[PDB]
């Protein structure tokens, strides 16, 4: 939804955990 999640998603996303 939003391309923030970008920077760190690279890195890893894990919202969940």
């Amino acid at each position: 939804e939003m391309r923030l999640s970008k920077f760190f998603r690279n890195f890893i996303l894990q919202r969940k955990k």
